[PDB]
């Protein structure tokens, strides 16, 4: 079997992408935030606490013939950003671009923190990094990739975000018309749980390729690129009036800017992120500070390849049974 999904930015920066999602029997479509970095597929549903609903369209089981209790089972999350949500479990059928699940564990949030709430465009997330880092208990639960894998084509997903557009979710097949050249893959660790690999290095603009191991995460739920302050220094230092805002909350820089691009390398090949890619636009309404999209990640504690990145490329999450990440220009 093979599925596939457009995925929609939710607003004009690219902070985040939805791609609908058939939950219950009959279906109900909830937009949810595909995230390579979390492996909980939850919901905002019909126990949600109803304060901390503002919009989002909710999963009811009550009207599902094919939900049932997951009895005992909880969950809770803590993600990056300091989000959290929490609840109890359902499994159900979830389809995902015409590939199905059935028995998929489908976690009912009962409470979601206010970064949550004040998104009405996302009814949930479904994640996509090794089900070992599942928070369901006593039971941990598997992922939809994990929970589709045996069915599959090819043991794979890809990602096909789109900068400023829609793009695309492909399971279980590899869209060869959907990227340029060669697809370059490149080693996974799954000790952390995460999509785990290591870059060759980076440029600057139409400077030279320093090589240098960056160990990051291929993180779709990760708005920005966060790599080592020296990386990121050096990038900033080649757009003039650039600083690192403790007030703001990282690197800021003049509206009036031409970002140069930024390179990251994926063995021999390299990703070329157009300097657009890299701006997020006024850190207030009206202001001319703009927001960098290249960031430390300084007391994060791990790098982060996040939509930033992962938009410039084609990018093959193979799970096979030695799993690796691939990465194509397109």
């Amino acid at each position: 079997s093979t599925g596939s999904a457009t995925t929609t930015p939710i607003d004009s920066l690219d902070d985040a992408y939805i791609t609908p999602v058939q939950i219950g029997t009959p279906a109900q479509t909830l937009n949810l935030d595909f995230d390579t970095g979390s492996s909980d597929l939850w919901v905002f549903s019909s126990e949600t606490t109803a304060s901390e609903v503002d919009g989002q369209t909710i999963y009811t089981p009550s009207k599902s013939t094919t939900a049932k209790l997951l009895s005992g089972a909880t969950w809770s999350i803590s993600y990056g950003d300091g989000s959290s949500s929490s609840g109890d479990v359902y499994t159900d059928t979830v389809s995902v671009g015409g590939l199905t699940v059935t028995g998929q564990a489908v976690e009912s949030a009962k409470k979601v923190s206010s970064s949550f709430t004040e998104d009405s465009t996302i009814d949930g997330l479904l994640g996509l990094a090794f089900s070992t880092l599942n928070t369901v208990s006593p039971t941990q639960q598997k992922t939809f990739f994990d929970n589709a894998k045996a069915s599959l084509d090819s043991p794979v997903f890809t990602a096909d975000l789109g900068y400023h557009a829609p793009g695309t979710y492909n399971f279980g097949f590899i869209d060869t018309t959907a990227y340029t050249g060669s697809i370059t893959y490149t080693a996974v660790s799954t000790k952390q749980g995460f999509w785990e690999w290591t870059s060759t290095g980076y440029a600057v603009g139409s400077g030279t390729f320093k090589s240098t191991s960056i160990d990051g995460i291929a993180d779709t739920g990760t708005t920005l690129l966060y790599l080592p302050a020296t990386v990121v220094s050096a990038y900033w230092a080649q757009v003039s009036g650039a600083k690192s805002s403790s007030s703001v909350g990282g690197y800021v820089f003049p509206c009036s800017a031409t970002l140069p691009s930024f390179t990251f390398g994926v063995g021999s090949a390299r990703i070329v992120i157009p300097g657009d890619y890299i701006d997020f636009g006024p850190i207030s309404t009206g202001s001319s500070s703009c927001f960098g999209g290249i960031q430390s990640s300084a007391g994060i504690g791990i790098n982060i390849f996040g939509d930033v990145a992962l938009k410039a490329a084609f990018v093959v999450f193979n799970g096979a049974t030695t799993p690796t990440l691939g990465f194509a220009s397109k």
